[PDB]
């Protein structure tokens, strides 16, 4: 029948990036991408010795990433600034007939056989969709844009009006071979009035322990 | 002495993209940048057997790619949106006494012999002018920058003003030896109206296969 | 007490580029960044050998190739083309308790052992500080970042107003290993108003040069 999103009101006056969050919503307001050569080499084969699908399965541990820290789930609301209770990932699908690509959200649990189970409903669903947004928008949301065409040493996500555009952005290309090790780009695209170098820092650290336990 | 330049309007309604090109023309209006590490070891080796510079060749392998599929000679005239029956390369010449650079445009053919012809008479007749543009604007053209300065892992080119901005434009690095293959990393800005992942990512692929033919 | 910074104002009808100026500056307004992967194997193992910290070493080698090239000192002081005498870093501090970061800026000297002196002066004095600017602003400084948490292989910022932005900024990323080498990623922004591809492409030209000779 109905389902109420839950965020966090925040004073900025209590927050220790008072001055920061002032300026990067002004003067200095800028958003910053960066780009990492990954090891999934543990990701891989853990996944291939699996019946699972590589992409649900990075999915989740972005996700999981993003639900972990109240610096990504933030948003403007009535012009006040919130922290979302959950944050659910948006992702692209392919129609390889028409050329084009659709975004559609799955709801994001913990549980990974739950996550899976919600995510293959949904593009058992709506996978051969061809709306932009067959699900449509959700305020609490992250986005992840599938790249499987270049293994890029670099990409830049460079948008028009970024003014309260807080929901972070990962690009993730083709993976590739490189010694012993198989490695995969990934894009990471933040705005500063929310994420200091330090939180994707510690982000991307972590996403690369997850990428070695299990799914 | 007059020549009409090509046209075909694209009625927005029988177009695949109608709403992707609605949505990133207003509300997730954007360009992205991709740096790539290109081999072109079987390129060089070949260009370095025969008579002929490497910017020209590499221009025409990029005009050739540009000139094959549309979304990439797209651009907006009164107030509609066009295909361009072709569109011709402008690539920069450096000026080493001045320390200064000119942009120049060359008239695009299939045929490489007589693309090169062409090249050499502009670059023959203009070379030494230090106007920024020695031949002015042209509407159906795409960019090349040269940048045999830096090995770049990235490039971004960083728009202050992208509406209706729909020409691609290339930036290419200073090769170098890695093992037995020869990389050049090569970098591309697009606008995400007229261009998605996709499109990109089958141009850099066939960039590379016709890098691995002849000139 | 009193300080006047000194200027040269450019008259843009003898300048060689007063075409491109014009064009980045209305038409084709643009800033760009690129990330090279910086071998420091030579300027680790100096720095290594003295008792030296990395961050002041490399801030005074940004800042000396700043202040050797006045493209990288331009900026719109009353509505006219200027460039700085000199220009100063400002550089970024981590509070590891607050876990946010702090800018102030060393006044520049052409002498790293000055430089260092003054540098140390002001970290071991608003090190420790929580304002974002312990200093302040400053009409001629440049930016350098640390990022030694990624080593990533590309930094990128997009900033949201780039008129008359012209001042430079770094981006510093975690060396790390690769065989014999030790290499480390660098980002520069630079408004393309003052900026050719020729001027970025000659300072990290030298930028390897002066770390494959000594410290300063
Ligand atoms: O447009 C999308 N993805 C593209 C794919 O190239 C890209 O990741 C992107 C994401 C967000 C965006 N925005 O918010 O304006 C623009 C492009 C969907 Cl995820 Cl909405
Ligand atoms: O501006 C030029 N070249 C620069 C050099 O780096 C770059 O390729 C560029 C191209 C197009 C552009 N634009 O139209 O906004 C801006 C920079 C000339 Cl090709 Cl016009
Ligand atoms: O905010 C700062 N630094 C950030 C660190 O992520 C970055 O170097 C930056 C530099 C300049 C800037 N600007 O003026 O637009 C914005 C961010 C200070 Cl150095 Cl001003």
């Amino acid at each position: 029948e109905k389902k109420i999103t839950g965020y966090t009101t925040v004073d900025i006056s209590q927050w220790h990036r008072k001055e920061h969050f002032e300026a990067f919503q002004s003067v200095a307001q800028c958003t910053y991408n960066q780009t990492v050569q990954l090891d999934i080499t543990a990701f891989l084969k853990t996944v291939k010795k699996n019946k699972h699908k590589f992409y649900p399965a990075f999915i989740h541990i972005l996700a999981r990433l993003m639900n972990a820290h109240p610096e990504f789930r933030m948003a403007m609301k009535d012009g006040e600034l919130v922290i979302w209770d959950s944050v659910h990932p948006c992702y692209t699908v392919f129609h390889e007939q028409t050329e084009t690509f659709s975004s559609l959200w799955s709801e994001y649990h913990d549980d990974f056989r739950q996550f899976l189970h919600i995510y293959s409903q949904d593009v058992a669903c709506y996978g051969e969709n061809l709306a932009y947004f067959p699900k449509g928008f959700i305020e609490n949301m992250f986005f992840v844009s599938a790249n499987p065409w270049v293994s890029f040493t670099s990409f830049d996500l460079n948008v028009a009006n970024m003014d309260n555009f807080f929901a972070p952005v990962f690009t993730m290309g083709k993976y590739y071979t490189q010694g012993d090790k198989v490695l995969m780009p990934l894009a990471i695209q933040v705005h500063h009035a929310v994420c200091d170098g330090f939180h994707v820092g510690r982000m991307l650290n972590e996403l690369q322990q997850y990428c070695d336990e299990w799914q």
